[PDB]
């Protein structure tokens, strides 16, 4: 309950401790919220 309408059990986007927010999945365990750079 933030703004939007809730996640099932797959897209987990939060922070982390106190820091940065993350968009984590449940099922692979993977993360998605860093950008490449070095190209």
């Amino acid at each position: 309950g933030r703004a939007m309408g809730p996640l099932p059990p797959g897209w987990e986007r939060r922070v982390d401790n106190m820091g940065r927010i993350y968009y984590v999945d449940h099922f692979t365990r993977t993360t998605t919220w860093q950008r490449p750079t070095l190209e």
